[PDB]
């Protein structure tokens, strides 16, 4: 059976030539092949104001080394060992679009490797990442983020990101956003690799919701109600006041909540706004009237 | 009795084939079991919004090395030496499912090793740790939060999680949770080991929070007064106005306070939005009948 | 005199075998004592919300070590030395019940060593410590937070911390928080030595504070003068609905800044509920004698 | 085709006599020529209040050295390596006058070195800069915002910024600014090397924004309206206090958002305090003639 | 001219017996005079609530090496070397009274050395710095803070501070304080060295702020006038409430912005106190003569 001083052995006669800043193929010409997994594990929060989404990964990446190679036969079977994360040529994947929030009690700082030569390399990942965040359909709205890889610095003819593998690991149920992260995609060569997965986002329709926007609507009824009022009832110029103040507090409260930087603002926002135009004018009627 | 000569001889000795990334084990097919202590201190906070938990903890980690032992006899009776964190094996035992929060000045950087081989490592953690905050009993709620801890990259057959034993440490006293952490898990083994311990978390019903609460049930009686009141006393429009404002409000208030991440909604809100539509039925009704 | 080749001689010579991981005495079973001066700076803020104190103090730490010594005669009276503070043992004590935030760039790196082993180790130190604040008898409150030292890892029979001696060095005057940190205390043996300095904070009557308790109590006189009002003045429930809203807003406003954890709630805001509850009650008079 | 002992013989022979901390120049009266490249990639967001702006970039950084060269006939057609970024001299490029929040995790720590002697140095950069924000023609306003660059410590006869050419690389559409960074400078020498990237920021008017103006606008048309009122319709002095309360809110409400750091004020909001004051001298001329 | 190979020779000569924790002093009874400078180059804020104020500077430290000199006829001319910050003794100067939050990415990491031992050591530092901010003639206020220097460990016979050389670079103009940073101070002695620069703050008078003072000036008119008013008006307590309303907002809104450590209140807010309870005067004589 395979012990301590046999892995010993291996290792010592593994690093004994290995330089980690040389790639490692043994022709320079060709390329290296890197495949990256992501397994999306929660959805935090999706900060609107921000434009940000903050999530926790599981981001891996699997390629081949020609030079850390063994037949296991001469080393009493040892298929496989684990090596420091900083001994080792690491490709320099990067979350190109994302301020990443990891601390180094999440860094593994460690690898697997067989004797084939392929390496896995997985590392937990919290990520602040920039989304597009178009509000235009609140509070039926649908969102689109894409997550960002990009080696950093070798060009297409020395690294490539192969393909990305994106899934959804089901660690926690969010009951807030639907998300929809699966598929496979190849990467992109554009003078550097690169690629993204798309994270699709629907707000689930919760009771909580719409019993905060059944206020809203009975106060629109009303609006309606006092705009078909008699204007000699005698209270028009009253409750109008009331409500129209009742109502700007409602536009500046979502004011503050709602993104200001969406392709088309809300709807509900801007019904809202028309719904304190005609507030408007039934108090310029009143008026008109009562001095009339 | 042993001397500072003694403790370095034995350390030379201790360590001169020792390589920090091979696991501690003469056959390499047997797997090292870890026992993880986890001793709560402090329940900071339990952020709702953020659906996270602050806490202070004392992880402790023991597990068996094969390499590291002697005869105290051969070296004046010294039965256990302190070594540096970084210069053993160390199981990659990490917050799983927690943003691990801790400073550098709070890492022991050390750690006790018996004669036997039984190593203890002990080490304060601060954690914010996601927790499903579910506020539908609010405010007479009960809340459970797990605690996760997961070996990173070794699997089941190199490392395990053999118990957890977590436990309260009675450090100070909280006064607004009831803590019940205590027992003892296995750990669970599905392709790498993990083991998480349940925190129940019970509101503690203070003589403040009813305080608050009684300007709500007294404004559900004067709704209630005010909907009974006759509709040609003259104070009906009026009061009703002024109710529905303060009830906006109260709801407003609640509202930016409540979780969106829920369960169910919190049963108080709910019935708070009932009584802002009771109150809208009485403004109808009272509208309505001063035009006829 | 003494010149720059003895200190350096002095120092090859003093370092020649020194284990910085090896516990500085010549026979093992001997204990360290330390001795820990704890001199409170300023004191920035008492967060009541979040339960802490942000202070900035210094802690000095002074033990004995009995392998660095020499004879001052027989290197041209060199007294002193200064060693960097990674290259000497030094005992783990911790700021176990805070949370460090000070820098790198406030950490020393550096400690005093005499020629008879008496090592000087002085660090600033920004804290952010946990206390149990009482708004009882709020805003003529009193409050102690303990700030507590306790040896990280070493077991009673290797480290132990001799005394705490704690005092105010009255850098700067605060103006808002009448401090009382002076005495001295020796450690408590449980398993681990720790000792902690009791901090008493009394809030200082400013005349800013009282000027803001002002619009409360002439609101009180307001309420009680209304309740007083004869039922048939007409105005009773104008008033009362008025001043209803107002005591309502200054209830959420303390409410929103009163502590959530206390021992006891503030005698101040269950007056102010008491003040609401007792409009409520005029409110609940005045409808009914106008239905009447 | 060139092999892995290839490179490292290359590399081994290169680094022979490199000292990281001489400028790389064989006669040191010559100053190295630094040109930057700047390409901004999004423009997170404009903070008013706090007078900063935050983006992401991608410094690039090219200069000569003259002990890096080789024959690339001599290594089988070798024409260029890949070395870590602290084992190289690297010019102190600061950036001078901004808060640099960029991680460890952002950092490439290599460079791309060519026969030639032609190192390039790309790297990503988070910056929260500096920017003199003028409020006065908001919403319609544009801005300046410079983004400097400044060599730390070496002397313009030491190292020269040579130009500083930016560009928008166009990552991501804004919908809330538009950016206008293109240009070449060269470098300004006064006693240390520096030179800036003029920054144009126009806010685009947005459908949302002229919605929220919309309340304001027919807010001052009522104003008018109760200003040309009769003084005896008996309603004046009712929607007067009613409308400066509104009026108030706005102000308080603006005030919070404005940045009170300007050349001068927005004319919008001087034009709503205007509006309070004609509001408050419409009360005035109310209550006269009502006393009156 | 001087090359490469002469820096070369120059370096290895000069730090063959160099020791990084001896003072550099041939005879160690003589101090080393340090000779700090401080040029401010922005004030981002003056943080009221946190008594903090935020400003970058460009800190350098100037002293003289006895060990590190050569004749500059013996090595081709070279006057002047550069050397990593970490090879060389470095007085261990700290911002006292200050949380320093310079990145790592501000570290120079580098010094200038001359012939004649004569070492600048320039560094950019943001600092967050105490200060005693007294609001008490708010909103023409002056302010004078601080900015402390004090040498870590050494006694004054070792290290001192023999001066403080203060000056603003006018890098960017403030439009909001007056700043006046000039003048040089010798080095205080008492047990150990430190110095300070006072930095006086002057409020400038902006229309934007006079603009914010108009509603309260008119605000106090409206209560004399209504103060003056008949009883027998009809309006009386109809107004009063509304602006007791009024004030009351307004009193809370400056409550939660002036600071709560001064040395006295600021006037004006004392002067709004007032002008509510000249109000609550007015509203108790109103509904005293309508009872009566
Ligand atoms: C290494 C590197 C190269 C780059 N090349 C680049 N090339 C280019 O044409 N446009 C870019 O925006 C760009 N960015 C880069 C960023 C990095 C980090
Ligand atoms: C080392 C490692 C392996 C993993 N395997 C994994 N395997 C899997 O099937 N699902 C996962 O989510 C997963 N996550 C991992 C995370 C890490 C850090
Ligand atoms: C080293 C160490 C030992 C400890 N023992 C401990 N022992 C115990 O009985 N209760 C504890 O809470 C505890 N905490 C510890 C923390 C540390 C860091
Ligand atoms: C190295 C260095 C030199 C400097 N010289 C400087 N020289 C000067 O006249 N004014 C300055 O503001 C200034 N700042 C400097 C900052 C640094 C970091
Ligand atoms: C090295 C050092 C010595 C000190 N001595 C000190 N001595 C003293 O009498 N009062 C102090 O507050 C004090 N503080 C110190 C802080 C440090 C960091
Ligand atoms: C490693 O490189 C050295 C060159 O110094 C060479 O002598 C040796 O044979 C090489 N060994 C292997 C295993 O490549
Ligand atoms: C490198 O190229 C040579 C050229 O013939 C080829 O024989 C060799 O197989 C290549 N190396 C690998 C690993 O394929
Ligand atoms: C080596 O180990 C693998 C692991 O299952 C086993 O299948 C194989 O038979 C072993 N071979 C030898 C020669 O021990
Ligand atoms: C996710 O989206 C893809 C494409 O947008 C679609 O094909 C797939 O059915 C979706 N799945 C779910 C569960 O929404
Ligand atoms: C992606 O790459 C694979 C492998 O070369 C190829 O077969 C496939 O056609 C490519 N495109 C897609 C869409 O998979
Ligand atoms: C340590 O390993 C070396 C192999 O280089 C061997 O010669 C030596 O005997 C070993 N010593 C012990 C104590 O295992
Ligand atoms: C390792 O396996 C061998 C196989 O027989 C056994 O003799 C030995 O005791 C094992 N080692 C340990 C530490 O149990
Ligand atoms: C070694 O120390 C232990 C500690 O209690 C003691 O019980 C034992 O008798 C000692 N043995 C010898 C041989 O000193
Ligand atoms: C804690 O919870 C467990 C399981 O829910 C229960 O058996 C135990 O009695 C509880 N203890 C306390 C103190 O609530
Ligand atoms: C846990 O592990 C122990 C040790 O093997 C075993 O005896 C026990 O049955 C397991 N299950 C539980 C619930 O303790
Ligand atoms: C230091 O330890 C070595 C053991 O290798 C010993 O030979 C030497 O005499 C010791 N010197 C001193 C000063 O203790
Ligand atoms: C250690 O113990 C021995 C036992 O007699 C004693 O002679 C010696 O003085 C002790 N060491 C010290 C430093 O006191
Ligand atoms: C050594 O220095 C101290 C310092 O004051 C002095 O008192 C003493 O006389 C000196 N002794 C010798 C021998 O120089
Ligand atoms: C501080 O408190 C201690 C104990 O409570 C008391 O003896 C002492 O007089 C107090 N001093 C001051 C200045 O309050
Ligand atoms: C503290 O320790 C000292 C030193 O042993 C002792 O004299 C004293 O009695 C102890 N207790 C107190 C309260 O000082
Ligand atoms: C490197 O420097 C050494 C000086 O120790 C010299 O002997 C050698 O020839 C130099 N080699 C090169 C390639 O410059
Ligand atoms: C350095 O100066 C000498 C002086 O003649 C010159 O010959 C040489 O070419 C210069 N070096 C370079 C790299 O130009
Ligand atoms: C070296 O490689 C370049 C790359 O295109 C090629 O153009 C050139 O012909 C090659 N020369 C030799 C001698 O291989
Ligand atoms: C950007 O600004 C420059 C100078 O201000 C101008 O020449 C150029 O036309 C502008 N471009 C755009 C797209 O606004
Ligand atoms: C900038 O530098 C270049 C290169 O020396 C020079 O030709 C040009 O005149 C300089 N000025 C401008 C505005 O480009
Ligand atoms: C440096 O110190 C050593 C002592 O080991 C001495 O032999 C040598 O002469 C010294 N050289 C200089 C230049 O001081
Ligand atoms: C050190 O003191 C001696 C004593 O005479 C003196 O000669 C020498 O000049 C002093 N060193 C320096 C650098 O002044
Ligand atoms: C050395 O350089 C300085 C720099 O200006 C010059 O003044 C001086 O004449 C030069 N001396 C020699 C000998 O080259
Ligand atoms: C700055 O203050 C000093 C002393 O307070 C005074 O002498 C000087 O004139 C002032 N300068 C300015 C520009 O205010
Ligand atoms: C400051 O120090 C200098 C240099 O020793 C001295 O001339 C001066 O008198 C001291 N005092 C002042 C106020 O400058």
């Amino acid at each position: 059976t395979p012990t301590y001083g046999d892995e010993r052995l291996l290792r010592e006669k593994l690093l004994t030539n290995y330089s980690k800043s040389i790639r490692p193929v043994i022709n320079l010409t060709k390329v290296v092949d890197v495949t990256a997994l992501l397994y999306l594990q929660t959805l935090y929060d999706l900060d609107f104001v921000n434009n940000f989404i903050m999530a926790r990964y599981y981001l891996g990446l699997i390629w081949i080394d020609e030079k850390l190679t063994w037949n296991p036969l001469d080393y009493n079977n040892i298929t496989s060992i684990y090596l420091p994360k900083d001994k080792i040529w690491t490709p320099p994947i990067k979350m190109c679009n994302s301020m990443d929030k990891s601390e180094e009690n999440d860094g593994v700082g460690e690898l697997m490797l067989t004797y084939t030569g392929w390496i896995n390399m997985w590392s937990f990942r919290l990520l602040h990442t920039y989304c597009q965040i178009n509000a235009y359909t609140y509070p039926f709205d649908e969102h689109t983020c894409e997550i960002y890889l990009c080696v950093a610095l070798h060009t297409i003819n020395h690294t490539r990101i192969k393909e990305l593998i994106y899934e959804d690991s089901k660690f926690t149920q969010n009951y807030k956003w639907d998300i929809n992260v699966s598929g496979k995609v190849n990467g992109t060569d554009e003078l550097f690799s690169y690629a993204f997965a798309p994270m699709y986002l629907r707000r689930k329709l919760t009771v909580g919701i719409i019993a905060m926007l059944i206020p809203t609507v009975m106060m629109t009824i009303l609006t309606i109600f006092v705009f078909l009022l008699p204007p000699e009832s005698g209270e028009k110029v009253s409750l109008a006041t009331t409500i129209f103040l009742s109502n700007v507090l409602y536009l500046v409260q979502i004011d503050k909540t709602t993104p200001t930087n969406t392709k088309y603002p809300s709807l509900l926002m801007l019904y809202l706004m028309l719904l304190s135009m005609l507030s408007g004018i039934a108090t310029l009627g009143s008026v008109v009237i009562s001095k009339l």
